[PDB]
């Protein structure tokens, strides 16, 4: 089914967890709901399950009003942080486990197991139990159990935060590919920005229980709605650089800030005189050679992330702005450097309600 949800609170006494939120997920889709701790995206989750009640607005699957249905009667299966798995018990024996109290034979189970057994991969391991498995094997039994039951709709919270670092990359591939393949609706709580991007059709971006943006990994990427946004999305996320004072001169748009001059290249409508100029570390190159609309700094540290180094460069105002290093070879700390912004996929902010406005 789809799922709209329409103005939907829940409150803990004083506490606004969620405080009015709308959005619509398509039959079929996956969605995530990201934002950091405290935003609101898992009690959000819970309403979909069914698990809390709303304070108000209402959820529908498909057609129908669904707030008053409990979690079985909504045919929603969960999927946790922890597998839950009986390392007493075999792989069949897990995945079945749901289908204890049923009936049918002594292996209309068995068919039932095998074959989503066989979906996931691991219909070579059902003979085995949970602890000469690896993480990444359980992480399918678990799937496997939940989908079992046959849900019309998938809620995962937070699924692979327990597995490790490296392996994180392989399993939110694999768990995109299996959903694309069941083609049932899954909504999906993360904090992490690299897991919406990289698995979601579209991502419903929270902040204190409020929906801040709901769309997909381009739109929150190109066109963050505001600060927050930008700042969320990416690793590293988008260099904010406050008080820059705009003009026009001769038809284009400048940017100042004490020596630091930034003429845009196109004619662009800025209607403030204070902006914040955001930069993110993949727009922006340094230069160890004074050019035109960069922005002086030292090599403050060079890290690694991942795969890639970020150079950190720490400008005579005390910023630290987060650049990727990519020729030659790490630059090294106490080199002065000049920060040379890519001035087509620059944003500018307002100041004051933090709003993106390029």
């Amino acid at each position: 089914p789809s799922i709209r949800v329409v103005n939907l609170k829940k409150y803990f006494g004083k506490v606004k967890a969620v405080d009015g939120v709308s959005f619509e997920v398509k039959d079929g889709e996956f969605v995530a709901l990201l934002g950091p701790s405290g935003c609101g995206k898992t009690t959000t989750l819970l309403m979909l399950a069914g698990i809390y009640k709303p304070t108000s607005g209402e959820i529908y699957f498909d057609d129908v009003l669904v707030n008053d249905i409990p979690p079985k009667y909504r045919e929603v299966g969960m999927v946790f942080q922890n597998y839950a798995l009986y390392p007493h018990m075999t792989v069949f024996e897990n995945i079945a486990f749901p289908l204890r109290a049923r009936r049918i034979s002594k292996d209309e189970v068995e068919k039932r197991v095998v074959e989503i057994a066989r979906k996931l991969l691991i219909d070579n391991l059902l003979d085995r139990k949970p602890t000469q498995l690896s993480g990444g094997q359980q992480q399918r039994v678990a799937l496997a159990r939940a989908l079992v039951k046959q849900p019309k709709v998938l809620l995962f919270d937070e699924p692979l935060s327990n597995l490790d670092a490296n392996l994180r990359m392989i399993m939110r591939a694999e768990i995109k590919h299996l959903q694309q393949e069941l083609g049932i609706t899954s909504v999906y709580v993360t904090h992490d920005q690299a897991e919406a991007m990289t698995m979601a059709s579209r991502i419903a971006v929270f902040n204190q229980g409020k929906l801040v943006q709901y769309g997909t990994p381009d739109e929150v990427y190109d066109s963050p709605k505001n600060m927050f946004v930008a700042s969320f999305i990416g690793n590293p996320p988008t260099n904010f650089l406050r008080d820059f004072s705009v003009s026009v001169e001769n038809k284009q748009t400048i940017l100042k800030r004490d020596d630091v001059i930034i003429k845009l290249p196109e004619p662009v409508d800025v209607k403030l005189k204070e902006v914040v100029v955001g930069i993110r570390p993949e727009h922006c190159r340094i230069s160890r050679e004074r050019v035109e609309n960069s922005i002086p700094g030292v090599v403050y540290v060079v890290e690694p992330l991942g795969r890639d180094i970020i150079v950190n460069v720490k400008t005579e105002k005390g910023e630290i702005i987060k650049v990727f290093g990519d020729t030659g070879k790490a630059p090294q700390p106490g080199e002065n450097v000049f920060l040379v912004p890519d001035l087509r996929k620059i944003h500018l902010f307002n100041p004051e309600t933090e709003e993106t406005i390029l």
